[PDB]
């Protein structure tokens, strides 16, 4: 296709490795590029953690409003929300919101710890039929994004299929599904990534991720005004450890794959 060639050309120009999975829920068609190759998820992994917490909340009434203490020693880099709540503490819902909307790293760690560790997030992914996702480490260690390292990786297609199940399908109960969508729609960090490549009439809920090796990621659910939803994952990584983020690559990739409507 011209789409396959244009993505290959975007990839070559950018000096990295690009991974794309678009799922069109109108007809279930997929548009894939390196769709079955592993990429470091970085903070896009926060979506799976939040969904695991939401799932536990379906049967356990001491989850979403359970208050957790935030110790000064808990704080890691990129924690703009949790760093302001040392005295107040935060609920698991508030931590989930902070992780998703502000990419708060300490919030993610608290969620991982509450669930029982990184393996428990993998276990949640397994429970929804995602046999690819793996979470191995905590924040910020999981952002190393070393080429060839399988730690804290998934494939663009696996992540798209899972994001679909979680936001549009049957992985969560209606109340929880709706909550996750609301959180994603309120993301504060996604303006220059997938959303930048899409029409203004398409509503977006997304989660970005950034890591070492110039790793620049975004996953989105997309709601057109007059068409059925789309699910889009754009992953990008580079050969040099110190490479700068390239959000414009994700916007350009989103544009290529959605251009035909």
């Amino acid at each position: 296709d011209a789409i396959q060639q244009k993505l290959a050309d975007l990839e070559k120009r950018s000096g990295g490795r690009l991974g794309v999975a678009l799922i069109n829920t109108a007809d279930d068609s997929q548009t894939l590029y390196r769709g079955d190759e592993r990429f470091a998820m970085c903070s896009t992994g926060k979506v799976m953690a939040a969904a695991a917490v939401l799932k536990q909340s379906e049967s356990n009434p001491e989850v979403v409003n359970k208050r957790l203490e935030i110790k000064k020693s808990d704080l890691v880099v990129w924690s703009p929300i949790t760093e302001k709540h040392l005295q107040s503490g935060m609920t698991l819902a508030e931590l989930s919101a902070a992780a998703l909307q502000y990419s708060d790293n300490t919030a993610m760690n608290k969620m991982i710890s509450y669930l029982g560790g990184p393996e428990k997030v993998t276990a949640f992914a397994q429970s929804i039929g995602d046999v690819t996702f793996r979470l191995d480490r905590t924040e910020p260690a999981l952002n190393s994004a070393i080429p060839g390292d399988k730690r804290d990786t998934t494939t663009p297609l696996a992540m798209a299929e899972s994001l679909r199940k979680l936001t549009l399908g049957n992985a969560l109960g209606e109340q929880q599904r709706a909550q996750l969508v609301t959180w994603l729609k309120g993301n504060t960090t996604g303006g220059q990534s997938i959303r930048a490549g899409l029409p203004a009439s398409w509503a977006v809920g997304d989660k970005t991720g950034a890591g070492d090796y110039g790793t620049t990621n975004d996953i989105a659910v997309i709601w057109p005004e007059n068409h059925a939803p789309l699910v889009l994952v754009t992953y990008f990584t580079q050969p040099q450890q110190d490479a700068k983020s390239r959000k414009e690559v994700l916007a350009a990739a989103a544009k290529i794959v959605t251009e035909g409507l």
